């Protein structure tokens, strides 16, 4: 890495967005139809097509002088080498171990972690298998009809996509998913089941997370107020390594599957924290789903720059959000399936990216990470593409479809999907000026004052950026590809930031100020020497409690 | 309104904002403890708390000359009057109107609205009884048990959010949301239901909004397939004024339910519209959930600028925006059945507020409507709080929470879910200094260079702003009370940006291209001249559909 080289060449992409970069997309299109082939990039079947974006030849000769500046190969390297590179918590990066089907062996401090993650995949397929099957039965010998998950952040928000995203590879059992403290979610998510024939899963590393490790209790309760405690063992599975703990809970060990350190909470879908998901859809369809993400990491590790989607999607990244000043970024996947995709990689992007100081705990040179939003369309289109339009900021997007949907009989209704996907990217390049809002209204006949005093209104700048990534179908290993390509754009980005996409420190202090305040919300304690807000606020709560 | 007034005071505001508002909020609460009363008001059980924002009483007589200068009232008023401040469309802005139950009359063109507003609930009102009664039977003489409402945008998002809010008021039958043209979604959601139980109601005010229509389409052919066409008028209603078009369609007189221009989409859910919403939580909830935001219209309308909830959070949005600089805003409820109120408030503030240009037609002068986001705590906590405490840069949140749970027996989880509440806030505001950092790694007698090495990380600037909003429990009438407090902050800052909060010329450039491009992308038609992303996309498309 080149510190120096580093900042001249964010400076010299400074310099070049404030007097080289296209301003006029539509001029740009029309002399140079040639730029769809230089910004466009396939790995098989997936087509990656930042043209609509604002570049030009020398926009992209300078982001590859950053990215190798940056080091990004270097840094990539090292993570798949098992070395540290998590040097705020002294951490191995590996999750592309868990997908790996292909290399001899990946060592962590002298370790081959190789079998040791087949092994566990193994187990949970066995699992798995048995509680699909009816084989493995509840304690007053029923099948299992549904499967509740417990846990927080990563244990939750990859299980959900990626069941939902799968659903037309899943039967039975139903599949369910609590997550927050508030009881609610335990309560409506119970209610309805039926202990005999309900599995819970609680997702927790050290057995200890204070609002899934409440939340299991209460579901523990469940079981044994209904069937008895002698029947926790066959109504609960562990995704956890605190073998201690979870026998004390009752859980035998051979429900029991574990992780390593290695697996960050956002990057652990394709870990034992994945079982939800394996038995949602079966371990043939799961493994699918690691073999997709594997494509996508042997890709990341072995093409060079200029033919790399995760470093040319991280790239396009940094650009919009370091130089073109765009503080959010939406990503609006044209699948309904992929309704829980956004939340998914807000996530991913933002507890990564989300960082002020540097590996070296400097404070970093620029903007890092952004505010990921989005929503499936053509919903978004009806919610917020006003703002995305004709709103005062730009506003990048990237959009995602298939060119095939699951449904035989409605591939009418998929022809209006991607249409509506493309005319949207089209319409954000292309804008529409006075002129031609005006001749609009005046083909309806309207009074003259009246199409002039319409008309600005109808006015879209244009000149706004956008990406396509299209694959054939959403399948288990097109959609383990697709996540796999943003875990890279992500570590791409970081790595040009100069920051820890692995660490979050940034969680501790609402922690430690949410367990002070517990006892105090709860009436055992006064709020003596807080903030008059933090004060007030538990006056009323305990005002209105009485 | 006083365009030089307004002027002035934005630079006034901020010249403020630079060199006078708080910088340090630790010292701005330890001195000023009065701040939590000064920038806090109630009505009734509802408390609104914003003393965690970077203001002081000079903030707050410009703020309040702001609204004076963009004349909030006046422009109030004529909203309550049935003027038609929708000046592009021609129309009244009367969603006040479907939930006032106090008025004599409220005029628009010289008719009195309210008696046609209350016919159709009370006719809405018969329907759900009846539905739910088992009164009213399908086709072959079943109890319906399942409800599917097919609607896009303002016709989806409310029954979606409102129904999943409410829950604990929601018996039988089962309630369903379409709106995705995917076919994923219809087929997804059809395919375990019976037809003979199921009632579908098509949201569309035309009957022919593309979308919905489609799927209506689908819909009605999956009842015709197993039913037969007969049945098809037993298994429909619609909430449209298209009375030629429903009846052709095949739905009886009695199962229309119509609305009027003067109602937004996006302002919808209070009409008939809301139809699936009254179905779910019945006709008494309902009226409820009405009377939440008719006490908030009343409040909104009669109390003075400096005591007005929704005035004052305009207010504090507005500074956020396009004084202090903050493109987004997280809105956080900490309530999982608000698990998608921030998508409604989405398509509420960014399809009113994403604007660029004024009333008269011309460029706006700063910034209009943020980037509204979020997700319930505590799931947000564990996805995203760490770029919202550590990012670069600064995101208001504006936090939800009730005092009160609907589980008695879990209430100790509803003291963990506030405690959280309360500290992220506080986090947020309080921050920790670099000394504070390492006292905390000293304290576990770390060697002194990890101490060093570590602590940087464990940083937070703090002064980052909040509001907090607490109601006592969320039931049908608070729900309504907390929509129409948005509604009415969307409106107030609206009035200071100056523009249209009423009108959505921004969604037609994509229906527009969106309707040439089906049959290019269909392949009824061969290519004509678009630019060469469009077309290499649907090359791609085409050469991999076979
Ligand atoms: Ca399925
Ligand atoms: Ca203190
Ligand atoms: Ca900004
Ligand atoms: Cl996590
Ligand atoms: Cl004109
Ligand atoms: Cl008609």
């Amino acid at each position: 890495r080149d510190a120096t080289k580093l900042e001249a060449t964010v400076a010299k992409l400074k310099k070049h967005w404030a007097e080289s970069a296209p301003r006029d997309m539509r001029a740009a299109f029309s002399a140079d139809p040639g730029r769809f082939g230089r910004y466009s990039l396939c790995l098989d079947d997936l087509l990656f097509d930042w043209s609509k974006c604002r570049v030009n030849d020398e926009t992209m000769a300078l982001l590859k002088e950053l990215a190798v500046a940056a080091d990004v190969e270097g840094r990539r390297a090292a993570m798949f080498a098992g070395e540290h590179i998590n040097n705020t918590e002294d951490r191995a990066v590996l999750h592309v171990a868990l997908r790996d089907t292909s290399s001899k062996e990946v060592l962590v401090d002298g370790h081959n972690v190789l079998p040791d993650v087949k092994h566990v995949l193994d187990r949970m397929a066995a699992f798995a298998d048995g509680i699909r099957s009816g084989a493995l039965k509840g304690a007053t010998g029923r099948k299992i009809t549904d499967i509740v998950n417990i846990g927080i952040g990563g244990s939750d928000l990859g299980p959900v996509m990626a069941t939902l995203a799968l659903a037309p590879y899943h039967d039975e059992p139903r599949a369910h998913f609590v997550s927050n403290i508030d009881g609610a979610h335990i309560a409506d998510t119970l209610s309805p089941l039926d202990p005999a024939s309900t599995l819970i899963i609680v997702a927790s590393k050290t057995f200890t997370t204070i609002e899934t490790m409440t939340n299991a209790q209460t579901a523990r309760k469940w079981v044994a107020d209904t069937l008895g405690e002698a029947a926790v063992g066959a109504h609960f599975a562990a995704v956890s390594t605190a073998l201690d703990k979870v026998a004390a809970f009752g859980i035998p060990e051979d429900r029991v599957f574990g992780f390593w350190d290695w697996v960050g909470g956002r990057y652990s879908v394709w870990s034992a924290i994945g079982l939800p998901v394996m038995i949602a859809v079966g371990p043939d369809n799961f493994r699918k789903f690691l073999a997709g993400a594997h494509a996508m990491d042997v890709h990341f590790r072995d093409a060079p720059l200029e033919k790399n989607l995760p470093v040319m999607l991280g790239l396009i990244g940094y650009w919009h959000r370091a130089i073109c000043g765009y503080g959010s970024r939406a990503i609006i996947p044209y699948d309904q399936r992929l309704s829980r995709l956004p939340a998914y990689l807000q996530q991913l992007d933002m507890e990564s990216n989300g960082k002020s100081v540097t590996l070296d705990g400097k404070p970093v040179s620029g903007p890092t990470g952004p505010v990921v939003w989005g929503e499936p369309g053509t919903n978004g289109q009806h919610a917020f593409f006003q703002l995305l339009h004709q709103g005062t900021d730009t506003i990048p997007l990237e959009f995602i479809v298939a060119a095939k949907g699951h449904e035989p009989t409605l591939d009418h209704q998929h022809e209006m999907l991607m249409a509506n996907c493309l005319a949207q990217s089209e319409a954000l390049m292309k804008g529409r000026t006075l002129d031609e809002a005006r001749a609009q209204l005046q083909a309806k006949n309207l009074p003259a004052s009246q199409v002039e005093r319409i008309a600005p209104h109808r006015v879209f700048s244009g000149n706004r950026p956008s990406l396509t990534l299209i694959h054939d179908m959403l399948d288990p290993y097109t959609l383990g590809r697709l996540i796999a390509l943003y875990e890279h754009r992500v570590f791409v980005e970081a790595q040009i930031f100069g920051i820890n996409a692995f660490d979050q420190w940034g969680v501790e202090l609402g922690k430690e100020l949410a367990t002070e305040l517990l006892p105090v919300v709860s009436g055992k304690e006064g709020a003596s020497g807080r903030d008059a807000s933090t004060q007030g606020l538990v006056a009323h709560l305990h005002a209105r409690r009485k």
